[PDB]
């Protein structure tokens, strides 16, 4: 039985429209065009021999409006003023983005999802999903030249930009900007090695995903007894899990299917020690990259 | 560490642009308006009690130009001509799309990847990746209402539209039509139990992904020990794998990791039969839901 969850982006044709080209005749990567400012990282000032420890407040002033060549590739944007905040540029530009959509800007938190627009020389490529870690990294896909592509959720018709792609670890993973300039976690843009914290489960995010197999006659697992949240993030502080916290998504699940939180906190207590043979959805191992909102829209129709 | 392998759709602007919402009365879903032309599932003309076992013949014709209303939600298009192609109605309208993009219609082989765009009302709303399974179904996310949802690849700037979605079958995967009317593999545009195929590993997609774990620096399970094409496609038959057949993609990942396709092929024998606890790329079963395709693109960064 096929659960009905895929991994699901939001239509990226509003951001598309949002990607221009910026170098400064060493890097060329992408910017985030709106209304008259387009956003970049800032490390498009950094020459190739200087990427490991480089003075960007030097290199800022080290730079005026013409260095900046900012290209529209599906034009040219005369920059007009320029300004660092943290690991981003704000440029200013002399035309406005006349397809700019409304937009907030908001940070995000581990466990939730976004949708990224991998873009290359402005040009948008694809898109993905994907959810924060607890360590502050995301497992997306980016090659060199990636920068600058930019990851959002929508409310409505309101864009919610969240990320902006700086850099990969050292063991694959990625990490970035919010766009108060703000590296996630304790990151910083530059190219050096850089401690890297725990990853843990999404305990929270495994429970929504209980919830998709019982919503789809999987429920093997579920047994009457009960761990209660208090017992269980005590438990998870022991075991590299995310400490539980509900919200109106999980409950909306537990009232559709009947199963309380706690009789799947017992569950993933179980689960975690082994599956014992049996499957869930067709894996053997928990799951956490589906948020209960996820559940909630690709399974019961409720946005 | 991470593979760098995520479920990569297309950015979905350019097919945005050409979805509309097609309605009879009775049922209401979405249509793909490429110059002149409307597309959309026939049982738009199918009233509520007669999804079972209509008539399509004696609806069509019980049907007249305004019968059909067809309306963008992100203006009204006047039905001027209708006509049927199989399990799809090829409505002819006064104005044409002023975006079509540059297209070709074309039929999507099993273990192919391509993208959807799911859409309500002719409002597109998430899109996703998935690849044609063996028994010609797919293992979507799709409610009622996203039928005339469309699924496409794009070589260069051409989008080959490859799917319209029709129904869901009883174990929840998801089958459609291609747009010469015909639906993939022997299903039926009607809502009543059929059979179903039994389902396959791709056994060329599972090769695919052995090679993205050497490229992630994985390589437990190469054995310098291996299986020609011949034996392996005869072992394939009696253990639901498909027969592999390899590609000029396929050749360049072994050229790249310097493992053979027929060192795999081994691997593939031995895996099946367990993991012996190991994992591969953080998994304990094969995986086939990537192309050779997406490891050259995603990690090699060659199209
Ligand atoms: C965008 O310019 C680019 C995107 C990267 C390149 C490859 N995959 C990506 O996501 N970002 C970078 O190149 C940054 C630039 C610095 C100044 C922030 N550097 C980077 O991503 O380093 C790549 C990691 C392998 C490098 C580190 C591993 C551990 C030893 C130190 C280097
Ligand atoms: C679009 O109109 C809609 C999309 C479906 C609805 C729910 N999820 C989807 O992908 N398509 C349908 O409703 C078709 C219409 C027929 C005429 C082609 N019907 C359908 O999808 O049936 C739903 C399956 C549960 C039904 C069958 C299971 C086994 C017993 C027979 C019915």
């Amino acid at each position: 039985h096929h659960s009905g969850l895929v991994k699901m982006s939001h239509p990226s044709g509003d951001v598309e429209a949002c990607m221009v080209q910026v170098t400064c005749g060493s890097m060329t990567l992408n910017g985030l065009w709106l209304d008259n400012t387009v956003w970049c990282p800032r490390h498009v000032m950094c020459p190739a021999d200087q990427l490991s420890d480089p003075n960007y407040d030097a290199l800022l002033i080290s730079m005026t409006n013409h260095s900046f060549s900012v290209q529209k590739h599906i034009a040219n944007l005369r920059v007009v003023g320029h300004a660092m905040q943290g690991t981003l540029l704000k440029l200013t530009v002399d035309v406005a983005n006349p397809s700019t959509p409304a937009y907030t800007f908001t940070t995000v938190k581990p466990g939730a999802a976004f949708s990224v627009l991998a873009c290359y020389n402005g040009r948008p490529t694809g898109t993905f999903t994907v959810v924060m870690r607890p360590n502050y990294t995301i497992k997306g896909s980016f090659l060199c030249g990636s920068c600058g592509s930019v990851g959002y959720t929508k409310e409505g018709s309101v864009i919610n930009f969240c990320y902006m792609h700086q850099m990969e670890l050292a063991n694959g993973t990625h990490t970035g900007s919010a766009f108060d300039g703000t590296m996630y976690g304790a990151f910083m843009d530059k190219q050096v090695h850089q401690v890297q914290l725990t990853d843990k489960y999404c305990s929270v995010n495994v429970v929504a995903w209980l919830y998709a197999a019982i919503l789809n006659g999987c429920a093997w697992f579920v047994k009457p007894n009960r761990t209660s949240v208090v017992s269980f993030n005590e438990w998870a502080l022991a075991n590299q899990f995310t400490e539980f916290v509900g919200t109106q998504s999980v409950d909306m699940l537990a009232v559709k299917t009947g199963v309380a939180i706690e009789q799947l906190l017992y569950a993933i207590q179980q689960l975690y020690t082994g599956f014992q043979g049996k499957q869930i959805l067709g894996s053997t191992m928990l799951e956490d990259e589906f948020t209960p909102e996820d559940v909630n829209m690709q399974i019961m129709g409720v946005v």
